[PDB]
């Protein structure tokens, strides 16, 4: 069991992090940086923030918004 | 505008933003799943599978890049909502 | 069932609402002034808090699929 | 202090924390604690409040809070 902080400083060096306490499965959050998101998004429009996805129950890719219970929660942990 | 008429103004696939937001000349814009998907990937490798984006709402910031837009309560509330 | 917008103003109006897509069961939001917190210790906004899966009451944070789907229900 | 879990610990504390980096100006974060809230809401009290982080507005207005990514990936948080 980590604490949001712990599991965020893992986040920021590349590893992936998520929760028991979700009630999905298989999900799990990782960071891409703007010079790694220049590269992916061939979409035009230039230059990207710091962008966290989350790999949802359906295997999809979509935004992580933090959620106060995510952040508030000390049940984290790194794939 | 309220935020349910800036949704729909969102999904015509033009911007939109808050008055009363801090930040200057920022906006919210939409991208598909399939939009998400055109020439995506660093182009190197290959896949098992190709990535499947769900939709994702970006915020164009006030410092000129791109973020993720996380609608907060005040956003989502707001009745201060308009067109670009 | 109903847009987004639809559940913000059945929230407004005091009702409970939820997604059918959510993963967690026996969840909905409310909606309450956060006035209560004047009589503690400016404009109150309203709050909209989630009662969890594990039955707790937080403040809602809306995933950007919660704000785009079109399977909100009322409870 | 600087990162984001450093402020939780604050607020978790009952101080006060903001962001150098926000636009808006002279705001700030505050926590209410279950106990707390539970009192000034007349339910909750164990259905169960958590703890619950709002935010003073730069146009004094008070919400619950919500946390951009930036919010939580930002070493520029400080306490008032
Ligand atoms: N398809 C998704 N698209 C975007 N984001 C997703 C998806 N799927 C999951 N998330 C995020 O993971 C968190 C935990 O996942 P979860 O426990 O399975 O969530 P849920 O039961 O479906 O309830 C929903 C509430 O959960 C909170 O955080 C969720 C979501 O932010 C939110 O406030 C939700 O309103
Ligand atoms: N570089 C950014 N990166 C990501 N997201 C951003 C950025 N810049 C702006 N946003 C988002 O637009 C909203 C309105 O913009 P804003 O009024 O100028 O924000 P603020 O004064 O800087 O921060 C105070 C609070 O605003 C709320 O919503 C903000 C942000 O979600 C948040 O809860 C903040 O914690
Ligand atoms: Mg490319």
């Amino acid at each position: 069991k980590m604490s949001f902080g712990e599991a965020l400083e893992v986040l920021k060096q590349g590893m992936q992090v998520y929760r028991s306490g979700w009630n999905g499965k298989n999900m799990f959050l990782f960071l891409k940086s703007s010079d790694a998101l220049a590269s992916d998004f061939g979409f035009g429009f230039p230059v990207f923030g710091n962008i966290i996805f989350i790999k949802t129950a359906d295997n999809k890719i979509h935004a992580w918004v933090p959620s106060q219970t995510d952040v508030l929660a000390e049940d984290w942990d790194i794939v």
